[PDB]
């Protein structure tokens, strides 16, 4: 699915990502229009074998299995290809763990690279929320 920049704002904000962790809704919009351009099945290999899975390209070196990814951790417990459905929830759960862990959005080169330190409340402007 190729969610609109509002209606993905919407679901986000239903799914509790509106400052989780002190992240305000703008920056998780921010980094899906950079990771995946908002749609659900984008996937991108890695060098290190690894592959990114979704609107928020998780890693399957930590985060999913993917079955092919030898060393691969499974920290939010799913199959990566959960990561590419019109329904967000197993994408966001996953994130929620990965912002905990430590370096925050900074996990998302994208984020750190196109986001972070812009007016990303941009990202929200003109949606009903």
């Amino acid at each position: 699915k190729v969610f609109g920049r509002c209606e993905l704002a919407a679901a986000m904000k239903r799914h509790g990502l509106d400052n989780y962790r002190g992240y305000s809704l703008g920056n998780w919009v921010c980094a899906a229009k950079f990771e995946s351009n908002f749609n659900t099945q984008a996937t991108n290999r890695n060098t290190d074998g690894s592959t990114d899975y979704g609107i928020l390209q998780i890693n399957s070196r930590w985060w999913c299995n993917d079955g092919r990814t030898p060393g691969s951790r499974n920290l939010c417990n799913i199959p990566c290809s959960a990561l590419l459905s019109s329904d967000i929830t197993a994408s966001v759960n996953c994130a929620k763990k990965i912002v905990s862990d430590g370096n925050g959005m900074n996990a998302w080169v994208a984020w750190r690279n196109r986001c972070k330190g812009t007016d990303v409340q941009a990202w929200i402007r003109g949606c009903r929320l």
